[PDB]
């Protein structure tokens, strides 16, 4: 038993991290087969940042201007192209440590692990959620751009995030591995705050199921609710609407515990309207919303990769 | 910016995980050079568990009784011995992925990462602390025994923990890699509850420094305190005494922020005596004590491995 915010093992991604330098800018790249993926702003200086013309800056670069280092070995660049906000550098060596992988664009509310890197070397790993407002609550310093986020399924690494920027209040924005930003953000140093965030309701419910599985049951009340009446309360507290798809996805946890989803919703309604009164759930004094239903099942059933 | 509970990248440890089976018992082992380390209770059945005589059970095993699997390849066992609560199985193949490593016995209050594994395969990674009562607050299911905890320094993996058991209230107990338990615990299924835990004061202070570095400054008051007067308050709230060694270890964070340790102690005293009043610090509604001073510096300065 026990319940922790748990990241995926990072080794398969570690073997893909490299350093990319263009001029005086160094950041991280992801080396898969014979291509290195990195943020296109590697070709910028600081002054370039208020409003860079990336297409124009890239036309004046050639392959040899990109210094790609995998550990202590330089990888020779033999082609390059831009796809949205990412650069793809073709190198003359395929990465022998390339895992089975996919590029996937995740949905708001889904979680993934981030391998934070500097100069192509890993610093740490932690679990995040794609917030409803398309930011993530990460931990990134200058030099971390190009760090990626990912899920693992068995042997397959699904890359879903590449880090580009920090928005006001210390939250983070980036792209999928096709270079398309999550949310309305752009890779330039201009005012662009995130929309107001919301709480991921289906994940709070999943985490309440995790608490029951772990024997932390004090918040279960004797009532039920309709989906419509629950969502009227969730709205007031800035929770996202719960959909029937969400109810179905909670099915496995509901079946394991014998607690119908709408009964758990009645317990959550009471927590929202009355607070916790100084009590904790799974050691937390706040309701946690960065575990998905699958995260709870994976951790409570010992799924391995 | 941002501050997350951040684990070490796990790849170097992933490459050392194997499965060990003896009879009907399977758990995890750690393969370094030509030795596999695992909990000695791999040689037990369930009935053996109330009070096993491990020396007696082991005398009736021979090398071939140990099925060691590294992925899909069986490793032939050519010798075996018991050291305290761990078995050391000599195998005829050295692990080519062995990292530079050490075995280290950590102190209460120090943190490490756990790579939770089942059947020799990694499930996830998370950061823990060795509690003052010599337990850890982990996430472990049956099948996770032999999972290890570790720190990394540059290229060197310092292994400090191997998982053996779960104690009442869902907390965890284990050994160093020499097989000596942390705390007064024994590897048998008998009543043996943990001592009453305490809060790791130096770590709470480190985390308050992390909050200041991240701009979350509301709790800083205008006062100072003596070390003695602070410790009288810490005692009442079940905080561990703060020592001069602790004050010195907080030096780097104190210097970075310009806040003297004893001034931060005055702010912590006020939080203890008055509570948070519904406010959060670094997103938490409780005072966090599982970041060491070094953890804060590593994360806020981008230390890599
Ligand atoms: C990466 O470009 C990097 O690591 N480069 C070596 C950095 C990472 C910073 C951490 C704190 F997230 N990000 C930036 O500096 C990005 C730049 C690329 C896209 C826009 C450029 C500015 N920038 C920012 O994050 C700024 N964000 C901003 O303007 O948001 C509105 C800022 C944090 C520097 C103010
Ligand atoms: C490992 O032995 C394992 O994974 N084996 C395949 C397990 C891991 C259990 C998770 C929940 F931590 N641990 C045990 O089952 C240990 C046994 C080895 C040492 C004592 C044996 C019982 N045991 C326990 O953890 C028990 N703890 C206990 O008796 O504490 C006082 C218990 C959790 C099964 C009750």
């Amino acid at each position: 038993s026990g319940f922790r915010k748990m990241a995926f093992p990072s080794g398969k991604v570690e073997g893909c991290m490299v350093q990319v330098t263009c001029g005086t800018t160094t950041l991280n790249g992801l080396w898969l087969d014979d291509v290195v993926y990195c943020p296109r702003h590697v070709i910028c200086t600081s002054e370039d940042m208020l409003n860079p013309n990336y297409e124009d800056l890239l036309i004046r670069k050639s392959n040899h201007n990109f210094l790609v280092q995998a550990g202590n070995v330089q990888l020779r660049v033999i082609g390059h192209s831009m796809q949205n906000c990412v650069l793809k550098l073709k190198v003359d060596t395929a990465n022998p440590k390339t895992p089975k992988y996919k590029f996937v664009r995740i949905q708001p509310g889904q979680t993934f692990s981030v391998l934070a890197c500097y100069n192509g070397s890993p610093s740490g790993v932690y679990q995040c959620a794609m917030r409803p407002n398309f930011t993530i609550k990460g931990s990134f310093l200058n030099g971390s751009c190009g760090s990626v986020g990912f899920n693992i399924d068995y042997d397959c690494v699904s890359f879903c995030y590449m880090h580009h920027m920090e928005l006001p209040t210390g939250v983070h924005a980036g792209t999928d591995l096709e270079g398309n930003f999550y949310g309305p953000f752009v890779d330039r140093q201009t005012a662009q705050a995130a929309g107001t965030d919301t709480t991921i309701t289906v994940n709070v419910l999943a985490w309440l199921y995790a608490a029951v599985i772990n024997g932390d049951r004090w918040f279960l009340n004797r009532f039920t609710t309709t989906l419509n009446d629950f969502n009227l309360v969730a709205m007031k507290y800035n929770y996202e609407p719960l959909t029937q798809d969400h109810v179905d996805i909670l099915g496995p946890l509901s079946a394991q515990t014998g607690i119908a989803v709408l009964d758990m919703c009645a317990s959550l309604k009471e927590l929202l309207q009355n607070g916790m009164n100084g009590r904790t759930i799974l050691g937390s004094a706040l309701l946690e919303d960065e575990f998905t239903p699958f995260d709870v099942v994976r951790q409570c059933s010992g799924v391995t990769f």
